[PDB]
């Protein structure tokens, strides 16, 4: 259960001395972080976020105002153009703020989800570097909402939500919470931590969650929540938060006409749920053993043909499934039909179909998995109507199991 | 007709001087820009494409070898980690190659076709920068082709289908197609330059195209065609185009093992169709003038009633429709009718769904449209199957006509 060892036999990605921390998606691990992508944008349609992009690089003036110039000087990527200069992006947060400083808002817009898949680089210690988990670019599934102090609470416990629903269709049911809470010196009035620190305790608490206090481990900028789920081995992987910012808004001048018809700024939350998209393949690679799920599996189906006499056969197969959006393959190259078998039985491919003389004269597919199990002679259609069902269910079991 | 001015009265996007050149998408142009990468993954379904993703930025020795360093250095953004220069990427071919030159290759693997929608950065001097359509940052439709030379007459062709098709998909039919042949001193030899400017030719006169002849003006790596668009108001756009390059592979040390058990050279082709997206969407605010097709529109439908008591049942209708996949939002607000449908009129929102009394009772919607068309009392499920259908299809044109 190594993902970089799968990885290469998966055909994945790989990586390059040339670009220390950054992959290279080849088109099957691309295949699995589009289909998350996917997910994510089903989820954010659910709990209602708006999905922007912001730009890549921005100059330093910006990431001093945010605090960036002085917290995380040695991690930003620097370059200059025309006598100015710009830092790439580590956080998409202040880009969101810049989104939300466009046209005036009032208490009416509120609360406003703002999501992106952030393409960030952060320069690492290339010692630290490990496969799809350290990284020095990678991409967030990075949201921000902006809301009244009285909203507070529902979004926090939206989010949850949001966490153990994603976590869930991953097949992971076992996650340790924890909530940080004030350090000595701190940005925001006692009162308003001890009101985000209630709404979090009291959130958790409305959903049955067991959790643990770290006390004094907040950042000074707001207290948070964070996920840390548990994989088949029982490993623990820190993915989700939730996090209170009352620093950002202010600095960069964020604010919205009250009901009251006077100026507020408006409380900001850093949520991500996966956190690095490319860690999370990592970690959901090595979870599964590199057998992914069929909704996750970069190529679902793959058809052999047993002679050329069964080719054309093939070829139509290949095609009606292909416009039923089940991804597949035709294998039509002159080899024994083992030699097919066993490369795609490697491959992890969840089904393999075979069509001999038998198929193409009864209209038929002989079905087999990548578990060596025969499930034999199976009508076209209803193949295609399980496959389908089998997807839109993203179910981590296949047929039979 | 000024993409900007429209751009900013629709909420598409926004920029700023702390990131010249760089785009800040909202939701609405953001929702505009994830269907232009639906509809082109779409196409690269249909014609084959991989997808991959390339790293952002790469050691600047690459970029040495590639040519980048002579001739692209003002153009490129460096940036350094550990005493090592990184260039930002200009292009993605060279990741493309690297992706290509991992695993061994044999004639079999041929014709390799693999697509990207680039995240590209070429640092342009700050007054020649126009709007959407001279940028810093851009995406582009990145596509190469890794081909024997006997493929290359076929590929070429492939790629003048797909241009004809996705340039006909938003409305333009007419294009000038340009064919750019060796300059004195070039970069393979007389054989090969016959060879590859013959089957540019020879493809488009397949295509029944009358192609112009540019000559002496190809690159000193390649033969090349290009592609030119008019729009409603016969502007001419320069949007795709098909470049053979014979001097990447070879400087990269891209192989593969040929059906004679030797070792050839891969013939690469670069192509795009719509070259910068932002600039394409851009040419298409102008081209619509703001009406954006259906499929294309941020906003598909926005629901809306005379009082409180329709609230209700809009809501259904608002959920029934975001069920059916439409984007669609309901207006709830206190106001004339007359003033939402003249507001979401001026935000080009292509159908407006009155419902009164008479709608509730009936269980039937009152069509409008952008247009100022009143199309009547209409079935719900009946408009869902309609505007299902106009978006699938990707049509110009809207109901009743
Ligand atoms: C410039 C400051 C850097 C900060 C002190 C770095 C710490 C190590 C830590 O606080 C980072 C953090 O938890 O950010 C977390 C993010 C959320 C997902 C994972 C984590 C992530 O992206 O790593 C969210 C907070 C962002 C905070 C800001 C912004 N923007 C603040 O306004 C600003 C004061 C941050
Ligand atoms: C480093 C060299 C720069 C070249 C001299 C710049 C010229 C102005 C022009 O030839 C660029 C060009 O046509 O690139 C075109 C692209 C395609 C879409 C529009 C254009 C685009 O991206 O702008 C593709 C060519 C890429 C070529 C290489 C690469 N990699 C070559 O191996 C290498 C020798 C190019
Ligand atoms: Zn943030
Ligand atoms: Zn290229």
């Amino acid at each position: 259960r190594d993902h970089r060892k799968i990885g290469k036999q998966l055909d994945l990605y790989h990586m390059q001395e040339e670009a220390p921390g950054m992959v290279f998606w080849h088109n099957d691990g691309w295949t699995i972080f589009r289909e998350l992508e996917v997910f994510v944008r089903s989820k954010l349609k659910e709990y209602q976020y708006q999905e922007v992009k912001g730009p890549f690089m921005m100059d330093r003036v910006l990431w001093e105002k945010t605090g960036h110039w002085d917290n995380y000087k040695d991690a930003m990527f620097t370059t200059s153009s025309e006598n100015r200069e710009y830092c790439i992006k580590p956080m998409n947060c202040p880009g969101h703020v810049q989104i939300f400083n466009q046209g005036l808002k009032s208490y009416r817009d509120l609360p406003l989800r703002m999501a992106e898949f952030g393409s960030c680089h952060r320069n690492e210690p290339s010692g630290s570097l490990h496969g799809l988990m350290r990284v020095r670019g990678f991409t967030q599934d990075d949201a921000h909402i902006f809301c009244t102090e009285e909203q507070i609470r529902d979004e926090v416990n939206g989010c949850i939500r949001l966490v153990y629903d994603m976590y869930s269709t991953f097949g992971f049911e076992k996650i340790v919470v924890k909530l940080s809470t004030r350090p000595e010196k701190r940005i925001g009035s006692d009162e308003m931590w001890d009101r985000a620190e209630a709404d979090l305790a009291v959130a958790l608490e409305e959903n049955n969650i067991p959790f643990e206090y770290q006390l004094g481990e907040g950042a000074f900028y707001g207290p948070k929540i964070e996920f840390t789920l548990y994989d088949c081995l029982d490993r623990a992987w820190q993915c989700g938060t939730v996090q209170l910012d009352f620093s950002l808004p202010s600095r960069l001048s964020a604010s919205y006409v009250g009901e009251d018809n006077e100026r507020k700024v408006p409380v900001m939350i850093h949520r991500a749920i996966l956190g690095s998209m490319e860690r999370f393949i990592g970690i959901l690679t090595e979870e599964f053993a590199g057998f992914f799920p069929t909704w996750l599996a970069p190529v679902q189906v793959v058809i052999m043909n047993i002679t050329d006499s069964q080719s054309e056969y093939v070829n139509e197969l290949t095609q009606k499934l292909s416009n039923a959006g089940i991804r597949v393959k035709a294998d039509l190259r002159n080899e024994k039909i083992g030699f097919k078998i066993r490369e795609h039985t490697l491959r992890r491919v969840p089904y393999m179909l075979v069509c001999g003389d038998k198929e193409v004269e009864s209209g038929k597919v002989a079905v087999r998995t990548r578990r060596g199990k025969d499930l034999g002679s199976m009508d076209v259609n209803e193949v295609i109507e399980k496959l389908q069902q089998e997807i839109r269910s993203r179910s981590l079991k296949q047929l039979e199991e």
